[PDB]
RNA sequence: GCCCGUCGCUAGUACCGAUUGAAUGGCUUAGUGAGGCCUCAGGAUCUGCUUAGAGAAGGGGGCAACUCCAUCUCAGAGCGGA
């Protein structure tokens, strides 16, 4: 139950808890770096048309 | 009073008009003005009835050419009509 349990919070809520994006994981892909965080999607949508 | 009121950004929402580039419509200025009608001329062209000249077929008479009129083609003088 250790080695299994490492990557996980204690939380009581799921609407009321407080997540990162860029929290370091072995479980996260390497090539999780070189993916693109685009902003909104609506307006560069509209912009590229 | 008073609260959600500044700051720059993400898109949207109404604007003005100092703006040009066209086009539409109505008043107005000046000039041009198609087409038909009526009217003044014009006369490509055609054509009817009189009267001149040249040719034929017919009959009557000088009986020998020649003469009288009868029926047609071309060219003139006309009056004309479209």
């Amino acid at each position: 139950a250790i080695e299994r349990l490492k990557r996980y919070r204690g939380l009581k809520n799921l609407y009321n808890c407080d997540w990162q994006v860029d929290e370091k994981d072995p479980s996260s892909p390497a090539e999780w770096k070189r993916l693109l965080r685009i902003g909104n999607y609506k307006n560069t949508k509209n912009r590229i048309i």
